[PDB]
């Protein structure tokens, strides 16, 4: 394929995407196809001769799209968002065009330096402690990772290596086997499953300690567990706190956990994957309490920043601790698991610049406003109740009565495919999570979701016989 | 930013990329800028109001491009390729437009099913054993990973978990601490650094066993080491063999390593990251010896398949072994380290279809032809010698005489920035690696590189005083 054919293919693809995104709420958010549908539609060998890009592009709509759940839709309410943005799509495409890999400065200087610059930009925008800036004096800095799962994994592995070095150096009569077999780490029982999986991958136990009734993990619980461990001759390694839990968007108490952690020399990592965005807002300032005291923190730009999926930010208070475990312009291949790296800073930069900090703040505030609107609908309706206080873009609620009303209502909504929600459960009680996900989400979209929900409960209950 | 502004931005970006790529050999492949150049050019805060995309796009050329090493250039000879392709850039952009995440089937069915289909396509094209196909009876199948570092890490971690389960279940009097502290794994001393780093991350020793003079690791060496270990009460876990070593593109002997590995119940993973592409060629059939006997294998599509960077394929003989360690349509989040996944199959599919298997084969054969041309130049010149036999797109060679002639020649080439090569070293002897990397690479490009090299040695030697 030569350049002209590329200009034409690419231009038609730009048109295709613009028109997919502008018109997205006209399509069912959930797909109607059965597992295996695609396998049946597509050949079993790659074509021997080259196919025309018009035919391929037409196939996108014919056989791919029907098998998509549309994440970019205002009607997607199921999980924390990916919602991308136009500039982000252009930036990623540009990056793909350069096709450069940043495993060292000379592999391309701009890859690395632009990462340094946008991570500092983001740290200022999120009102993060100064020491998280590269430009700052000190070893602190941020790095773009693939996902929050990877950032959590990095922090856990780094803490495990620093622990087994600080200990074994302190007590060389002990073998690595013994020390490593004595390591223990902690988190909330409300933490994301990526914490657990990191425990498995790190070969280190992660105790999921009970959060309160309010889904908040607290310093006294952690202290208790750590004393229980230390007393037993075990070595406390890292605590992974969560700001913005998956279930209710609960916030662990970082001040008390922090005091405890400094006490016992425990690494404290904060998974802010979703709620990190709200750090940018003065009215959310409470969410930043204790941040000047933690070791590392992650936030997913795709979740709140309108940078398309991939793109997790991780700031370290002291990067040496990672670099020493895995092995002035930073050498980022040492701040990460893999060796090569994509040029992810490009799309981030393009998005920050074309949106502006004002646009970013407005975007977060708009999600908060839409969720507030939804909550008002839940509150006004005598047949529904709130299960948790509203937080950011998330409202947890259920129809009053038995869990099975929740289950049946959700099944009806699933089958209709007009909006997408998932069920959750806490202390035996099942509920529905409504999250505002849209690139384009408007008040009328919230009204649409509520009408759909409210309707389906009306019919559900009008059928009971 | 609304849709019209996106159509215009995106279309201009398509033009920008097409014209960057068609005209790329007109620019120096290596950048002339100093570390810190970009930090100095760019503001220290994100703009508060939104910037115009024309201004941003113009800045790409002004401040980004000067800080790029141009990987897509025919004049990039330094490392195994990333070379992307036009259709791949369009596909990735399309994927970004959907902005979907495949952490489960329903998160989008097409994400997963298309992955199944292109991994099978690729397995047939690479003449891989049938059992590596999803469609095949049996638990075998492939999965797209982020990089070869990740695929190697996955295989090592999976092998470590299966080992500590199979053992501890066999001898429950032993604690996990003891078993885990007794684990040992193996590789070549010529293996990629990602093997070593995987050892560190996996908390498992990886013995880099001496390859022969020919840079090939052999079954007898592995047997020796494993017997040395077993005798000492240690548990052999995994051997990571390499087809296509970084230094010389050497090939470990997979048949003997295989026999040894089956003997001791050792997981055998093959890192084929680069040379995997040549599996598609009948004249390369020897490279596939023993493949029906290994556990898992990785190949980087970006290296030989013209799919842009990211995109490593990993096939498992039995996927249960990974799935059981980390935790019919496969559930791919279990075949991997992270939880969410990008829709990477889309660009792969678009590239396979628009290129054709014929185009892919021609591409690999063309690299082989260009390297053969280069080697002929080295051989005809009385002042240069071959350090290793030519393999695929790689020729290792040096100017005759002391290592310092190699060093000085490389420094001259670096300073000129017309072509990019790196130095290597084996058994005290330093040499130059010439790899053909180009999307567009032509015979005249090979002639260009040789003229540059040959010239610079002539001047180097004509200066000595």
């Amino acid at each position: 394929m030569d350049a002209k054919e590329f200009r034409e293919f690419g231009k038609a693809a730009i048109d295709y995407i613009a028109d997919y995104l502008e018109n997205i709420r006209d399509d069912d958010v959930l797909p109607n196809v059965e597992p295996g549908y695609l396998l049946d539609l597509l050949p079993t060998e790659m074509p021997e001769e080259p196919e025309a890009w018009k035919d391929v592009l037409g196939d996108i709509s014919r056989v791919i799209k029907p098998g998509l759940t549309h994440w970019q839709s205002p009607h997607m309410h199921a999980y924390y968002p990916t919602s991308t943005s136009y500039p982000s799509i252009v930036g990623e495409m540009l990056a793909s065009g350069f096709g450069v890999i940043g495993f060292s400065w000379i592999c391309s200087p701009a890859c690395t330096e632009l990462e340094v610059v946008v991570m500092d930009w983001l740290a200022k925008f999120l009102k993060l402690p100064a020491h998280f800036q590269h430009a700052s004096d000190g070893p602190g800095g941020g790095v773009i990772q693939g996902s929050a799962s990877e950032a959590v994994l990095v922090a856990v592995l780094a803490a495990r290596e620093q622990a087994v070095a600080n200990y074994r150096e302190s007590h060389p009569e002990l073998s690595e086997s013994e020390v490593r077999g004595r390591l223990v780490a902690y988190s909330s029982d409300q933490s994301n499953s990526c914490i657990e999986k990191a425990g498995v991958l790190a070969a280190m136990p992660i105790r999921l300690l009970p959060a309160g009734e309010d889904f908040v993990l607290r310093g006294d619980t952690l202290r208790g567990a750590i004393e229980e461990d230390v007393a037993a001759g075990r070595i406390p390694v890292i605590c992974v706190a969560t700001l913005g839990t998956t279930g209710t968007c609960a916030y662990d108490d970082i001040e008390s956990l922090s005091a405890v952690c400094e006490e016992f020399k425990v690494w404290l990592h904060v998974d802010a994957a979703y709620a990190g965005g709200a750090f940018a807002l003065e009215e959310c300032s409470d969410l930043r309490k204790g941040l000047d005291r933690v070791d590392s923190l992650n936030f997913n730009l795709h979740k709140f920043m309108l940078v398309n999926f991939d793109c997790s930010a991780m700031w370290l208070r002291d990067a040496n601790k990672v670099v020493d475990s895995f092995n002035q312009i930073p050498d980022f291949r040492h701040w990460q698991i893999p060796l090569g790296r994509r040029f992810r800073a490009l799309k981030v930069w393009i998005t920050f610049r074309t949106l502006g900090a004002e646009g970013l703040r407005n975007h977060v505030r708009k999600h908060i406003e839409l969720a507030k609107q939804f909550e008002q609908l839940v509150l006004k309706d005598s047949r529904f109740e709130l299960v948790a206080p509203r937080a950011l873009g998330l409202v947890c609620f259920r129809p009053k009565g038995d869990n099975e009303i929740t289950t049946q209502l959700l099944q009806r909504l699933m089958d209709r495919k007009k909006i997408y929600m998932v069920k959750a459960e806490h202390a035996g009680r099942q509920f529905l999570r409504f999250v505002v996900c849209g690139m384009d989400t408007k008040a009328s979209d919230i009204d649409f979701a509520w009408q759909e929900i409210e309707s389906q409960l009306t019919d559900l209950q009008a059928e009971q016989s």
